[PDB]
């Protein structure tokens, strides 16, 4: 019964997880001048034209965007990755208002949104498997500020009131998940954890520094959405986000120079 009210919210998460206060969690603040250019980063490769999605829900937390996972056919490799990290779904982490929502900060600024294209190490077998490894999953993020519609996401938009309520699917077949990348693949990237229940420290995460463009309308719309399940009273599904945790003993590498 976990989630994001004054009453079951990530202030209260570490009473059954307690690994909420452990010492690689997230998400964290990115502080651009002390973030290291690391010219041993390999470049990161995201390969997703061979991707297919399948489905799309509304788990009461947020909607995901599920794909096929059972063959190697959208990856992510390189930059600070050994192997090859099969996508599994995407999601996104969102405000009540343009001035806050994403989970990761940059200097302190809070973007609108933060998508989640998420990852797991394909040398473990399967996801459960790969939730138990500190190098077990490796999670894509990438933050929405509100400008100009970015139209790979409005087929995204545009399904949601069919999953509006906890427990909704619908098909989300033919979906290319490119479209809901920035040009630049420079990134952050530092070890850290599911920023949800139940917290697992498993996450090698890479943060994109550039931004993606979406609109209001476009972010509107995520906020039209519920927390609860049909035929319930309405609670919209607004500020899903953990706030930023303590960096402890870490190093936030960056890509690029
Ligand atoms: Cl499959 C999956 C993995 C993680 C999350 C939540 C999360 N953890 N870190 N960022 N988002 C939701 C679904
Ligand atoms: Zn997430």
């Amino acid at each position: 019964h976990w989630g994001y009210g004054k009453h079951n919210g990530p202030e209260h998460w570490h009473k059954d997880f307690p690994i909420a206060k452990g010492e690689r969690q997230s998400p964290v603040d990115i502080d651009t001048h002390t973030a290291k250019y690391d010219p041993s980063l390999k470049p990161l490769s995201v390969s997703y034209d061979q991707a297919t999605s399948l489905r799309i829900l509304n788990n009461g937390h947020a909607f995901n965007v599920e794909f096929d996972d059972s063959q190697d056919k959208a990856v992510l490799k390189g930059g600070p990755l050994d192997g090859t990290y099969r996508l599994i779904q995407f999601h996104f982490h969102w405000g009540s208002l343009d001035g806050q929502g994403s989970e990761h900060t940059v200097d302190k600024k809070k973007y609108a949104a933060e998508l989640h294209l998420v990852h797991w190490n394909t040398k473990y077998g399967d996801f459960g498997k790969a939730v138990q490894q500190p190098d077990g999953l490796a999670v894509l993020g990438i933050f929405l500020k509100v400008g100009s519609a970015k139209p790979g996401l409005q087929k995204v938009v545009d399904v949601l009131d069919s999953i509006k309520t906890k427990g909704k699917s619908a098909d989300f077949t033919n979906f290319d998940p490119r479209g809901l990348l920035p040009e630049s693949l420079d990134y952050w990237t530092y070890p850290g954890s599911l920023t949800t229940p139940p917290l697992l420290e498993c996450v090698t995460w890479i943060v994109l520094k550039e931004p993606i463009s979406v609109s209001s309308e476009q972010v509107l719309k995520f906020r039209k959405l519920n927390f609860n399940g049909e035929g319930e009273p309405e609670e919209l599904m607004v500020d899903n986000w953990r706030p930023a945790q303590p960096l402890k003993n870490r190093q936030i590498k960056a890509s690029f120079k």
